[PDB]
């Protein structure tokens, strides 16, 4: 029964899942001296025109905006990637405070949150056999800054005093992920790892270089949502984020010079 505080949080984690302190965990700092610019990098497409958004649920750590993944309605190929890889959901990471809630840094700086677009590799068939290989999952991670508002996350906010609680959904069709991504697709990317239980050694990450811009209020209605159950002591849902882990023998490569 993990989570985020003192006596249940990362630091903890390692009791129950070894691989915490295994060779490729995430996330990392991404030392943007040392990331080498990489020319074999294929260019990064992003292909969600067709997506089709299903529901919004609190999971006890974050919330999750859920996709259909029964087809190959909205995809991710190219960069780093071999293959089609198709979105399954996205989450963020926040903090208490705008100073904390990224998950990776750059150059030791925490931005406010970081969003995730979760896609799992065509060829394993599904989500969970995807997640036993390798190269199962790409993560598209985003970093939220605070500053001008969001327009296209504003949808994804309003709903959000629906789901406060543990366990609650809501449906969230027609919702266009697109509104939540940089002009920019420069990026890094490094093999790493989901960042909670049971952190699988299954993600190639692609952390892109532009954030986005979200405004205080936005951030503020995260920080509103409970990680417990209706009917249990309040705790909020805050510092969802591992910190950085040992980077061990990888590197991180750059698409931009
Ligand atoms: O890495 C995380 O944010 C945690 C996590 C946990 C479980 C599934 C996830 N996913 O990527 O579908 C992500
Ligand atoms: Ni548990
Ligand atoms: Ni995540």
């Amino acid at each position: 029964h993990w989570g985020y505080g003192k006596h249940n949080g990362p630091e903890h984690w390692h009791k129950d899942f070894p691989i915490a302190k295994g060779e490729r965990q995430s996330p990392v700092d991404i030392d943007t001296h040392t990331a080498k610019y990489d020319p074999s990098l294929k260019p990064l497409s992003v292909s969600y025109d067709q997506a089709t958004s299903l529901r919004i649920l609190n999971n006890g750590h974050a919330f999750n905006v859920e996709f259909d993944d029964s087809q190959d309605k909205a995809v991710l190929k190219g960069g780093p990637l071999d293959g089609t890889y198709r979105l399954i959901q996205f989450h963020f990471h926040w903090g208490s405070l705008d100073g904390q809630g990224s998950e990776h840094t750059v150059d030791k700086k925490k931005y406010a949150a970081e969003l995730h677009l979760v896609h799992w590799n065509t060829k394993y068939g599904d989500f969970g056999k995807a997640v036993q290989q390798p190269d199962g999952l790409a993560v598209l991670g985003i970093f939220l800054k605070v500053g001008s508002a969001k327009p296209g996350l504003q949808k994804v906010v309003d709903v959000l005093d629906s789901i406060k609680t543990k366990g609650k959904s809501a449906d969230f069709t027609n919702f266009d992920p697109r509104g939540l991504l940089p002009e920019s697709l420069d990026y890094w990317t490094y093999p790493g790892s989901l960042t909670t239980p049971p952190l699988l050694e299954c993600v190639t990450w692609i952390v892109l270089k532009e954030p986005i811009s979200v405004s205080s209020e936005q951030v503020l209605k995260f920080r509103k949502l409970n990680f417990n159950g209706e009917g249990e002591p309040e705790e909020l849902m805050v510092d969802n984020w591992r910190p950085a882990q040992p980077l061990k023998n990888r590197q991180i490569k750059a698409s931009f010079k």
